[PDB]
């Protein structure tokens, strides 16, 4: 079992890039960060940003989540990100994803000691 | 009680402006819009697009909903949004929300016949 911080990082970091590379690039991540193992996962975004920006983003604008908990975080800036979404042609084992880049404040929830992200909830 | 397609233009939909004109947009907007009431409505997003625009969006993209169902889609063009969600000193039935504008593609799940947009899922 994952701890929540490390379940955040695989499915929302990646710092490798300042970008998606291609409109490949969710098929290719949602596959390696594990999100099509037991089901597609329907929506996931990716971050562009180092982990430490992320993470400072639980010190920022304190937000309500979607589900009304009052441990969610904007960021003050805008950061590179990658939403993937299911496309029609998409059908388990086989699943395909769209990938759309864009620059935003993301919403995330954090939790813990140290304060770190466990969810992502949107991005504006 | 609302048919789905009224609540989605009572809560998401406002034309009249081109973009949010103040920090005290959402403010105004969630209480005029009756999403104040029995409680605040912790997070909501206004598009400022014409109705026939946004209900064309039931003829986009489609795309997986957040939850897995596949009646969702993504509009083809960036839409002019505001997300309105609470903040820190809001407490019921004092609301209070910070207004975020932007500039997003849209996504909404769509039903019926006429098929037209019944929930506002998320933009990118």
């Amino acid at each position: 079992k994952e701890t929540a911080a490390a379940k955040f990082e695989r499915q929302h970091m990646d710092s490798s890039t300042s970008a998606a590379s291609s409109s490949n690039y969710c098929n290719q991540m949602m596959k390696s960060r594990n999100l099509t193992k037991d089901r597609c996962k329907p929506v996931n975004t990716f971050v562009h940003e180092s982990l430490a920006d992320v993470q400072a983003v639980c010190s920022q604008k304190n937000v309500a989540c979607k589900n009304g908990q009052t441990n969610c975080y904007q960021s003050y800036s805008t950061m590179s990100i990658t939403d993937c979404r299911e496309t029609g042609s998409s059908k388990y084992p086989n699943c395909a994803y769209k990938t759309t880049q864009a620059n935003k404040h993301i919403i995330v929830a954090c939790e813990g000691n140290p304060y770190v992200p466990v969810h992502f909830d949107a991005s504006v």
